[PDB]
C-alpha cells in the first residue's frame, strides 16, 4: 500500500510511487494505429500502439495524443495508456493503492468526472484524489508562498499561492506553448523548404524544439544578429540522415510566447500574464509574488528563458521592487514530484475519497 | 493434404510441396508446337510441346512463353502447363490440398480473376490463395521489415515492407530485365556478327546470359579496359560446337538495368528506383530500409549486381546513413521459398478462400 | 507601359497584358529535351523545346515540369520558358512595364528572391511584384470577405480572407491534387491492364482527366452503382487510335481528394481541410466565409466537385448555418484574372517595387 502517482500532461505522461525523486514511467502519450494494410499475417500484431511502444514504430502509425489542452478529448484510447500504465511499464496490479491525480486548473469539471468515475466502476481503485498543476509545484519546490507558471504539452497557466490558499480569481490560464508550438514550427519551417507535415514526423519535428530553440532575450538586434551575419545557424541531422539547416527561427518560436501574434491566436502573450495575474492580486500581497515566480512548467527549458523574463518583469512592475524568477532544473517533472511529496507525507491521507464516497454521492463529489 | 505452392514467374515456373528448401519441379514455361510438316506417321508425336519436354527440342519447335509481363497473354497454353505441372513434373491428382499462388504485385486484377477461375470450374481445387512476388521474399529471408527488389523473367518491382504492413503507394513496378535483357542481348551480340534471331534459338542466347555477365561496376573505364586491352574476353562453344567472342557487351547487357537508354525504353534504372521508391516512403520509416533492401530477383546472379549497388545508392542517400544490400545466393527460388514457409505454417489455414467463397460471391473476392 | 501578369502554377503557364478577360498565351510549362541521336544534321533542330513547341512533339521528347510544388526546383529550364513567354508566345521585349507575378503562400521564401533575382539582373524588368495565389481570386470574383481553395496542378491551399485582411495562421496549404492525382491514375488505370508509364505519355493520361473524371457525390453505392451495373463506362480513342475502358476509377480518381489515403499520402482530405481551417479562425468570423467559399483552383472542373463539396460541408459545421459554395465556370483563368484587375487597377501603382528597391536592400524586400 504505498501511493503512485501519475499525470495527464498531455506530452509525456508521468507516474511512479510515492517518496522518490523521479517517475518510473516517463513516456510519451499516443495511441496510434496503422494506416495501411496487413501483410504480416502473423497476428502478432496489435489493435493499436501506445507510448514508446507506438513511438518506436512511427510513420507506419498514425498518432492521435488523446489529451487535447489539458482537457482530454478521446476517453476510449485515453484509458488504454492508463490501462497500460499500471500493467505495463510500471507493473502492478490495479489494486494496490490509492493514486494522486494531477490535472488542470480551469479546465471544465466534465472532464473530472469522468476520469474520477473510470478510476473506479471500469478498474476499482483503493480511493483516489487529484490535484491541480500548479499547487504541487510548491509542495516540489518546497516553497510555501509564491506565483506558479506552468505550461507543459496540456495547457499554459499561472496560479499565485499564498501560504497554502489559492488566489481562484487570479488564475490565468491561456493555452499556448505546448504542442502549440510545434504546430508554429513546422508551419514556420517551411521557409526552409523543409515539408514535415503528417502526424507521425511531428515528432521529428519536436525534437528540434528539444534541441536548439532558446530565447532570444531582446531579439530585436538578434534577428539583425541572425540575418546580417550567420554565427549562429545549427544544423541537425534528420532520422534519415540527412542535414537541416536552421536559426533564423530558432529563437523565433518560443518567442511566440511572449508575442502570441505570431502564432495568430491573440490573448496576451506567457510574461505579462503573470503581472496582469498579480495586478489582479492584492496591493499588499504581491511584494513576495515578485520574488517567488518559479515557472515550471515542463515546457520551458529554453536556455534563456527565465533571463528574459528578467528583462520583460522588470520592465513591468515598479523597479523599485525585487523580482527574482527562480528556474531550478529539476522542474518538467515538478508537477510529479508534488505527488511524491504531498501523498508521500500525511494528514493527505484522510483527503482521499474512498470508493466509498463515490458510492456515497457520486463523481461531483471531488468538486 | 500437403500444401503445393506454384509460381507463375515466366522464365522458370517452379512448384512444390510445403515444408522443403526447394521446389520439386523447376522447368521453363514454353507451350513448344512444330513448325514443319509431319512426316513420322508415328501418332506417337504430340499437339504442342511444354517445358523441357518442348526444351529438349527446339529448333524444331516453335515457342511461345505464355507469361508475358507477369500479366498472362495466352490462357489456353498456360492452362496446360499446369495441368501438367499437377499431372506430370510433380505427379499429384488436382484434388489433394490447395495452393498458394505466386502473383506480380501491380497487374491489372484481370490477371487474377481469370486464374483464380481456371483453378476452379476446370479442375476443382480444395480452396486456393494467391500471395504477392515480393511478400514471400521475407518469410523466406525470414526478415520482418526491409524493402525488396525483385525481377525475374516475368517483371520487376520492389516493394518496400515494414513489420509486414505494406506500403502500397510506394510499390515501383518498373517492366525490365527477364526476357528483356536478352532481346537487348540478341540485339547487340549482332556487333560480333552472330545473328541469333529465331525463337527457338533465344535460349541459346540466354544461355551466355547465365553464364557470363556479372555487372560492370563503375564501367566507365570497365569499357576502357575492354577496349584497350583485353584480357576479359571470353569464348562459349554452342550446340552445334562453334565459337563465339564475346566481352565488349559481357558487362554491357545487364548494365542496361542502370541506364535504360540502352534498351531505349526510359522510365528510371533500377538502382535508384528503389530509393525513388524510398524517398516516396516516409522519413521515419526509411532509415532501417536502406539497411534490409534484400533484392532477390531471380534474375540476378550477376557476380557484382549487389557490389554495384551498393556503389550506387550510397551515391544516394544521405552519407550518414548505413545501407547494407544483402545477396542471398538462396534466391530465384526465394520467391518459392516463401510459399513452402508462409502456407505451411499456421494462421493462414483460414486465409485461403474456398470453393465456398468462389460460390459465394465469385472470382471478385480476392481482392 | 501596360501591365502583363503571369503565374507559376506549374501545369498551364499564362500570361497576358492587363485589362483583358483571359491571358494572351495559355501553355503548359515543359522543357523537353531529346531523348534519342540526332540523325537530321540538319541543324535547324533545338537544344530543348519549351511548352507546346515540346508538346507537340512528345515521345521524341522527355518532359520536365520545372514547377514541382509551387516551389521551382530546376531554375535554368524556368528561365527558358519565361525568356519564351515574354519573346515568342505573346511577342513583347523584356523592358515595357512591370509585372505581377502569381506566387503560392505558404513556399519558402527562397523560391521568391531567385525569382525575384532573374526578373532583374538577367533581364531588367522596369520594377515588379509578386501576390499571392489566392488573393487574387477575390479580385477576380470581385468577392472582398470570403475563404477560397485554390488547388491547380502546383499545390491545393486555401486562404480564408475577410475584407482583405488575410488570415495568415489559418492558412492551410496541403500538397495534393494537381500533377499528384495523375500519378494516381497512371498507378490505377494498371487495373485495366494499360501501361502506360513514360514522361512523355503521362500527358495523355492527364487527357482523360481532363475529359471523363466528375466527382463520386457519395460514391458508396457510385462504386455498386459502377460494379453491378455498367452505365457510365466509357471509352476514350488515345492517340494510338486505341479504345481505352474506364469507368471504375473514373470517379475514383479526383475521389482521393476527399481520401488521400488512396494516394497514400496522409494529411486531411481537401473538403474538411476549409472546414479545419474556418474552425481556426474566429468564432464571429466564421459565419458569412461558409457562405462565400469560392473554390477556383484551376483543377476543379470535375462535374459535380461542388456538388459533394456541399454535401461535406453540411456534414460538417452547426447544420443551422447556410453553407454556399460558388463555382463560377471563368475560374482556372481567376487566379490570373485577378492579376490583370489588380494591377490594372490604381493604388497598386506604388505597391510595385522598382528596380530601385532591389538596389536599395536587396531580393529579401519582397518580404
Ligand atoms: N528542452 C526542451 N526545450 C523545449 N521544449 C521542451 C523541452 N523539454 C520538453 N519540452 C516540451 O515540454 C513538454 C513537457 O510535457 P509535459 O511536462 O508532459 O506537459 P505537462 O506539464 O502538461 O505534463 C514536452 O512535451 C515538450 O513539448
Ligand atoms: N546466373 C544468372 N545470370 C543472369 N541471369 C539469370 C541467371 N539465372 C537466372 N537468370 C535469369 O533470371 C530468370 C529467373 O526467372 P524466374 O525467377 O522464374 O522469374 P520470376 O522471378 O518472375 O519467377 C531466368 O529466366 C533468367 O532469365
Ligand atoms: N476539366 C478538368 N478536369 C480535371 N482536371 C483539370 C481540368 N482542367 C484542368 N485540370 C487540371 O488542373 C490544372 C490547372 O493547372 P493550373 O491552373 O495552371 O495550376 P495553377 O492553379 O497552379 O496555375 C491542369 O494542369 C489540369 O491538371
Amino acid at each position: 500500500t504505498t501511493a503512485l502517482v501519475c499525470d495527464n500532461g498531455s506530452g509525456l505522461v508521468k507516474a511512479g510511487f510515492a517518496g522518490d525523486d523521479a517517475p518510473r514511467a516517463v513516456f510519451p502519450s499516443i495511441v496510434g494505429r496503422p494506416r495501411h494494410q496487413g501483410v504480416m499475417v502473423g497476428m502478432g500484431q496489435k489493435d493499436s500502439y501506445v507510448g514508446d511502444e507506438a513511438q518506436s514504430k512511427r510513420g507506419i502509425l498514425t498518432l492521435k495524443y488523446p489529451i487535447e489542452h489539458g482537457i482530454i478529448t478521446n476517453w476510449d484510447d485515453m484509458e488504454k495508456i492508463w490501462h497500460h500504465t499500471f500493467y505495463n511499464e510500471l507493473r502492478v496490479a490495479p489494486e494496490e493503492h490509492p493514486t494522486l491525480l494531477t490535472e488542470a486548473p480551469l479546465n471544465p469539471k466534465a472532464n473530472r468526472e469522468k476520469m474520477t468515475q473510470i478510476m473506479f466502476e471500469t478498474f476499482n481503485v483503493p480511493a483516489m484524489y487529484v490535484a491541480i498543476q500548479a499547487v504541487l509545484s510548491l509542495y516540489a519546490s518546497g516553497r510555501t508562498t509564491g506565483i506558479v507558471l506552468d505550461s507543459g504539452d496540456g495547457v499554459t497557466h499561472n496560479v499565485p499561492i499564498y501560504e497554502g490558499y489559492a488566489l481562484p480569481h487570479a488564475i490565468m490560464r491561456l493555452d499556448l506553448a505546448g504542442r502549440d508550438l510545434t504546430d508554429y514550427l513546422m508551419k514556420i519551417l517551411t521557409e526552409r523548404g523543409y515539408s514535415f507535415v503528417t502526424t507521425a514526423e511531428r515528432e521529428i519535428v519536436r525534437d528540434i524544439k528539444e534541441k536548439l530553440c532558446y530565447v532570444a532575450l531582446d531579439f530585436e538586434n538578434e534577428m539583425a544578429t541572425a540575418a546580417s551575419s550567420s554565427s549562429l545557424e545549427k544544423s541537425y541531422e534528420l532520422p534519415d540522415g540527412q542535414v537541416i539547416t536552421i536559426g533564423n527561427e530558432r529563437f523565433r518560436c518560443p518567442e511566440t510566447l511572449f508575442q502570441p501574434s505570431f502564432i495568430g491566436m491573440e490573448s496576451a502573450g506567457i510574461h505579462e500574464t503573470t503581472y496582469n495575474s498579480i495586478m489582479k492580486c492584492d496591493i499588499d500581497i504581491r511584494k513576495d509574488l515578485y520574488a517567488n515566480n518559479v515557472m515550471s512548467g515542463g515546457t520551458t527549458m529554453y536556455p534563456g528563458i527565465a533571463d528574459r523574463m528578467q528583462k520583460e518583469i522588470t520592465a513591468l512592475a515598479p523597479s523599485t521592487m525585487k523580482i527574482k524568477i527562480i528556474a531550478p532544473p529539476e522542474r518538467k517533472y515538478s508537477v510529479w514530484i508534488g505527488g511524491s511529496i504531498l501523498a508521500s507525507l500525511s494528514t493527505f491521507q484522510q483527503m482521499w475519497i474512498t470508493k466509498q464516497e463515490y458510492d456515497e454521492a457520486g463523481p461531483s463529489i471531488v468538486h
